[PDB]
């Protein structure tokens, strides 16, 4: 079930899932609708679900990933879609081989250097390469 703040914007979190405490690479997965494309997992928020447990639900979900919940970088809004975003940073320290994204609709992962995950986001997720701008 979807969730909304008052204003009706979907409500959805997720993580900068870093390689490690130096936060140089940061893990990005296809997009479903378009599989050639890179997003930052994350997904909707579930009724009464604080948003740091959504975001590390949502990462074991789509990115097959677990680790170390860090701070909150930010709540971004995104005018066009009508979602707003609790962003966390994530320091995996799991990686798991069959996940539920990669099992049910072949969804892929890759390490991105944060200049190359930035690149990669600007076209279709303007949004989300702004995730890194601090
Ligand atoms: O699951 P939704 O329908 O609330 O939203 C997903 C939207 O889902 P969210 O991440 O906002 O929510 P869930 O991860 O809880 O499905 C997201 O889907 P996915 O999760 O499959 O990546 C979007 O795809 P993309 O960013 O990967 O191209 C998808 O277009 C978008 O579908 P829409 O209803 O906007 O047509
Ligand atoms: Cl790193
Ligand atoms: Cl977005
Ligand atoms: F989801
Ligand atoms: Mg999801
Ligand atoms: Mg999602
Ligand atoms: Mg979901």
């Amino acid at each position: 079930t979807r969730t909304y703040d008052g204003d009706g914007y979907k409500k959805r979190a997720a993580c900068l899932c870093f390689r490690s405490e130096s936060e140089e690479e940061v893990l990005l997965v296809s997009s479903s609708r378009h599989p050639d494309r890179w997003i930052v997992p994350g997904g909707g928020m579930e009724p009464e679900e604080e948003p740091s447990v959504a975001a590390v639900r949502e990462v074991c979900e789509e990115a097959g990933v677990k680790g170390t919940l860090g701070r909150l970088v930010g709540i971004f809004e995104n005018q066009e879609r009508k979602h707003r975003t609790y962003v966390y940073v994530l320091i995996v320290t799991e990686v798991l081989e069959d996940w539920e994204d990669s099992v049910n609709i072949g969804r892929k992962r890759e390490w991105f250097k944060i200049e190359d995950a930035i690149k990669v986001l600007q076209y279709h997720k303007p949004v989300q390469a702004s995730y890194f701008e601090t």
